[PDB]
């Protein structure tokens, strides 16, 4: 900040210098008629340069010395330390004729420094370190900086039918600690001079993304910035002062929002009661608005959600037997109304759950949703139809979140799509680059239906299951050809289940083989899509065999229960049970699946719908590099 | 592009290859019961690897090898070159078990081998390359690659009301020359497999910012994607073909638009009549489209556009003199209602005018406005209000074609604004950064009564002039000591001239002064500014002599003509004439300026308004790095 301030005809000039900055003073204009030099003196805390054609000179605060007045003759004054005294610090200029040396006029200047900081954790170490030099501005990277800000999306009073950052009101001292600090911190004399005061303030624009909140009786909590407050007159105190502020963030990052928001504090000169006139020093500081962030299925389980709004013993205790092998809780009453993630921020971070188109908002327990408008809603804005894949690196880049994967159609096809309105939030978080898959092949119309990861427990690697329908047909030729051909096909369940469907029965029906070549073509165009996009080889596949019914509207739905849509509990899989033609003592299918996983370090369990809250990522978000 | 395509099952399979991809091909799962492996035979221009948990191993067209059959083992297949036979290149696997040396059964796949390729000039010398591997991306910078595409904002057409992409019709081959060529390119056999189409499709989002048209006869012009037209279905020529398409853009980059879009071509497989499948390749090209570009004044002026709508003569007669004693034309009939700037691709450029809220609208010369919708117009949306630095660095970075300036007001003072909508469409052209000035403190409201640029002829170099108050009192306090007291100010014009207006009287006018203290500190916020955001130094500055009144809005309006507000034809310098207080021969106002100005190299011409459009950069924006 170089900052012009002009010496004035015959007069004092009173100015307030903020530390950090430069003035450039003209003195060839104040001069008096007939002039044709200058000497100065200034006082000991106040550093003075001539300049000339870019040519420095300091000058002491005793000399004599006098120079040519012109206008390419001009002074560079700076300080060092703040004013304990309004004034006392100065720079004054003496103007000469040809002839005497008794100055004919002179012009001066009475300066008051300050230093003005406005101070965010921008390091990222949960500190509010000393007007960090990149505090306006946010960059990627474990060598990035720049601070960070919740969504107050979370709930700390119960009382408040919605979530904190819906009003404009801090109720509970609990909330602060979702929230990010900003200092302003001064050093000056008893008080400013005259004329003078600071105002902190925010655009029209992130008034709507921001609260900003101060703590009287360090006790009540002001609301200063934020809805229709963009600006608020600060109460200057003297000496070295600190001032205490509370940042909420209010809105996601979302379609035509980046998720960087900007405080401003200026020192605002004034000539009257109002009559405001411009500010003489700015600063700012920027934050980013944390991302939300789902968990993938690698990433151990901390708890899982059932509920069976029913008189389920069976699935209850294959589920809660399963959850006990385990760490986690069980927590009963979901795969399509609710999506576990989470917001994480260097002081701080908690679960948030994306509603799709209120019950578990509580105190460390986040909530979003996005509500469509014109649109919609379809069978593929559940969230059966949002997965996440594990870490992964495509070509060079690294996702070391995972990429979030959305079933949908072809884009001339008239066919389903997930609401614009949650695609868009979805991929304005950034640091999960959604893909779009196939999923309106099927009757529902959920990639949890076809797909699915599972961890190889001594790694650090994972693997994608794929349904296969080809697969299947060749297990089948396989049981036919052992002699199993009349065994029966689907005898357990208690509706639509078995009137001598053996697989002879499947084998020969010609009809049903054309669909599922059909079908496996719309798996395969999935999974050359998941190669591509998550770096994958045929090594990372398995195909779990799998048969679907070819509906009215040439979609799938499952022949039998689908066995990759399992819930993935460490090295425990919760996997659908299949009830299929026998050997023996247990069936071919679960036998097959058995083959397939268990010789990896996986550990099956066969039910007879869930959802699982996760660990965050050990990962930080903003080491990343999008 | 690693694509899957299994065997099936006992039957043969035809498939189309596109040359660039790999094939991945499942053979276990084809296999009959029975089977514990498999041999293979293939074509001459098949190439064909055996692959298990990784391990690579090529294949003779003839040998009689057997390996064993599993789901890890698969093959990958490649081709070199196109088919001029529907099929003939084939890969054929026999099974069998454990007794028998004659296969169980075999599968089998009957390849046809073509190239497809939609080509741009991406590397960007006006030639359309083939398959440019960048031409799905954009990058800046002399290194960068990706095609441009200028906004059809021109007319060839003068009986059109409008200009030509505003239709989905061209009239005349001229207009194509202001197009971009892509190139669909194929090799293959007399004609496609049965199943198969060719189809070049848009998004719906890019429907209204594109125009793509076929040359029939290359005549006829079909308008093939665009506005209502988001696909088409291309003939296949067999052998060696090349379709020729161009590309008009309809719309520049603007909020929410970045100017980049997509043109995809797609092989889709279909079962029947309709009956769309899946495509089986797809290839994308991306296209710029080419901001609008401002014009500084050091660069050459190519003419000069008066429109004195009365009688005048001496106004005709000094900016016809000076237009004279340089190369360009005058083009009489104007700079608050027009801005000229300018597009260029590789191939192609033409100048363009900004309409402030039709008329030059002609061959090569395009147009755009923008049209508020709720805001009002003010006096700041006119376009003296907008001008444009030379090339600067500032702090490391470089901005080659330098940045728009716009005057406004402070965001929290009610003041007047430049609309948002010409707000927005400035920044969103990037590569002039734009920066808001204070010039609200004025009555009319403009950066052009402020400040101007100058060439230094020399250079290579350019000044910022300033209007400055302060240097005006400081040289009438020269002249009023010199005895020029009572030299009477502003004798010349015939409205509001003087009725004995001295340089005393203006001295002592203590009210006066005050409001020129106010107005300099204006200026001084501006000087700071442009130091900042321009890089400048005081070098880099000269001060004109300037006054204003204040009127009842608290705004400034010039006292005598303002001086900086100027003309700048290359070494001609058209200043204002003043009218002010003699000493003998000339003005001493116009003795100070032509004092400051003349020095360097330039020649000043005082005339009792215009715009001049002017020579591109020779700088390719492309080269630029936002
Ligand atoms: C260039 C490709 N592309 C761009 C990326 C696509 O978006 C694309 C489009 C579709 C698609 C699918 C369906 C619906 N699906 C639903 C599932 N169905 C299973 C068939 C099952 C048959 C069976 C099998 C085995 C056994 C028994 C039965 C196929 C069709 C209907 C339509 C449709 O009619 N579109 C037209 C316009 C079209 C423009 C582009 C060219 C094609 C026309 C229209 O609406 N006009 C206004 C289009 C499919 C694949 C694609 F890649
Ligand atoms: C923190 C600074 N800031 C944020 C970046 C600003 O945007 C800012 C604002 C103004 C501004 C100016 C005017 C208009 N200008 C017009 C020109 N005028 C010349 C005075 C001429 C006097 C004279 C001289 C010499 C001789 C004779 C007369 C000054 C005022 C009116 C108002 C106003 O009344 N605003 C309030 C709200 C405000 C919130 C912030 C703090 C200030 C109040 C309001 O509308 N409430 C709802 C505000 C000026 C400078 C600034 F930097
Ligand atoms: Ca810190
Ligand atoms: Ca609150
Ligand atoms: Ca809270
Ligand atoms: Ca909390
Ligand atoms: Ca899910
Ligand atoms: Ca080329
Ligand atoms: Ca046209
Ligand atoms: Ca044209
Ligand atoms: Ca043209
Ligand atoms: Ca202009």
């Amino acid at each position: 900040r170089e900052r012009t301030v002009r010496l004035q005809y015959g007069s004092r000039v009173e100015a307030v210098y903020v530390l950090g900055t430069y003035l450039w003073t003209d003195v060839y204009s104040a001069a008096p008629a007939g002039a044709q030099t200058f000497s100065l003196k200034h006082s000991e805390h106040v550093w003075v340069e001539v300049v000339r054609d870019g040519e420095a000179e300091e000058v002491a605060t005793n000399g004599k010395q006098r120079w040519l007045l012109s206008p390419s003759t001009t002074l560079r004054v700076t300080m060092s330390q703040a004013s304990t005294e309004a004034s006392s610090d100065k720079v004054t200029v003496n103007y000469y004729d040809e002839e005497g040396s008794i100055p004919i006029d002179q012009a001066g200047l009475f300066l008051t420094a300050i230093e003005i900081s406005l101070d965010v954790d921008a390091d990222r170490d949960g500190v509010v370190e000393k007007n960090n030099p990149k505090k306006a501005s946010w960059t990627w990277g474990p060598e990035g900086q720049g601070a960070i800000l919740l969504v107050n999306c979370d709930r700390e009073t119960p009382w408040l039918p919605k979530e904190d950052c819906r009003d404009e009101k801090v109720y509970s001292k609990e909330d602060l600690k979702d929230m990010s600090q900003m200092i302003l911190r001064t050093k000056g004399p008893d008080r400013l001079p005259a004329g003078y005061e600071i105002v902190l303030y925010i655009s029209m624009s992130d008034s709507d993304k921001v609260g900003v909140f101060y703590v009287e009786n360090p006790q009540r909590y002001i609301h200063i910035l934020g809805r229709r407050k963009l600006y608020h007159v600060v109460k200057y105190t003297g000496g070295s002062a600190e001032l205490l502020f509370f940042v909420e963030g209010l809105c996601f990052p979302d379609e035509g929002f980046s998720g960087l928001v900007s405080i401003h504090v200026s020192l605002l000169e004034y000539m009257a009661q109002d009559i405001p006139l411009t500010p003489i020093f700015t600063d700012t500081v920027i934050f980013r608005i944390a991302p939300w962030i789902m968990t993938p299925n690698i990433l151990p389980p901390v708890s899982v959600f059932v509920c069976c709004m029913k008189d389920n013993y069976l699935f209850l205790k294959e589920v809660k037997n399963l959850v006990e092998k385990t760490n986690c809780e069980l927590k009963v009453c979901i795969q399509d109304e609710i999506e576990f993630g989470y917001i994480e921020a260097p002081h701080k971070g908690f679960p948030v759950v994306l509603d799709s188109p209120k019950e578990l908002l509580g105190p460390d327990f986040g909530y979003v949703t996005r509500e469509p408008l014109f649109e919609s809603v379809t069978s593929l804005d559940s969230f059966g139809n949002l997965e996440v894949s594990p870490p992964v690196t495509v070509n060079g880049k690294t996702y070391p979140l995972g990429r979030i994967l959305i079933g949908s159609s072809f884009p001339l096809s008239g066919g389903r799509r997930m609401t614009k309105v949650v695609r868009d939030f979805l991929k304005a978080q950034q640091v999960q680059a959604p893909v779009e898959l196939y999923s309106d092949w099927l009757t529902v119309g959920h990639v949890d239906e076809f797909m699915s990861f599972v961890p190889i427990p001594g790694t650090k690697k994972f693997l994608l299951l794929m349904a296969s329908t080809s697969a299947c047909y060749k297990l089948f030729r396989e049981k036919q050809k052992d002699g199993h051909g009349e065994a029966i096909m689907f005898k357990g369940l208690g509706g639509m289940s078995s009137k001598r469907i053996t697989i002879n029965k499947i084998l020969s029906n010609e009809s049903l083989v054309q669909e599922n070549l059909y079908f496996q073509r719309c798996l395969d165009w999935n999974r050359d899509i998941l190669k591509k996009e998550l770096g994958l080889t045929e090594q990372d596949i398995i195909d779990l065999p799998a048969l679907f019914k070819m509906d009215e509207d040439h979609r799938a739905r499952a022949f039998f229960p689908n066995m990759v849509n399992m819930i993935v509990l460490d090295k425990d899989l919760g996997i659908p049970k299949p009830f299929g033609p026998q050997v023996e003592e247990e069936c071919c299918l679960e036998m097959h699946v058995r083959g397939l996983l268990e010789p990896l370090g996986l550990e099956c369990t066969f039910i007879d719908g869930t959802n699982v809250r996760r660990k965050p990522f050990t990962f930080k978000w903003w080491h990343m590099v999008p």
